[PDB]
């Protein structure tokens, strides 16, 4: 049985930054790109931006498949969030940085986020 995880790289204007969260250590440690599992009425898209609304406070209104990953049944979709309304905050308890992609490298992620927090780093 499959479950299926959207994720965002939640970008400022400049693209010059990313806001980046972590859980109330509830069972690990690290930060992440927000988001959630997609539910069995809704597309990939409609989740993530569900989520950056219920997790962050944002309206999504422009964003773009970034990457996938699948793991043995595990499904993760990653994209780039490039326009919003609303303004991010840790609207479920959590902490939110806006944080330099040249820092980037200077946190804590979950070995699944590496590749891409690499490849945000790589595509500048």
């Amino acid at each position: 049985k499959r479950i299926h995880i959207v994720a965002g790289i939640i970008f400022n204007s400049d693209q010059s930054e990313i806001f980046i969260t972590k859980r109330p250590d509830h069972k690990g440690g690290f930060w992440e790109f927000p988001g959630g599992k997609v539910e069995a009425g809704e597309s990939r898209e409609q989740a993530m931006v569900r989520e950056l609304e219920e997790e962050i406070g944002i309206t999504v209104t422009e964003q773009q498949a970034f990457q996938h990953f699948d793991f043995d049944s595990l499904s993760f979709d990653f994209m780039l969030v490039t326009a919003f309304d609303g303004q991010p905050h840790g609207r479920e308890g959590q902490q939110g940085g806006w944080v330099k992609i040249a820092d980037l490298a200077n946190y804590r992620f979950p070995e699944a986020n590496d590749p891409v927090v690499k490849q945000v780093i790589a595509q500048f």
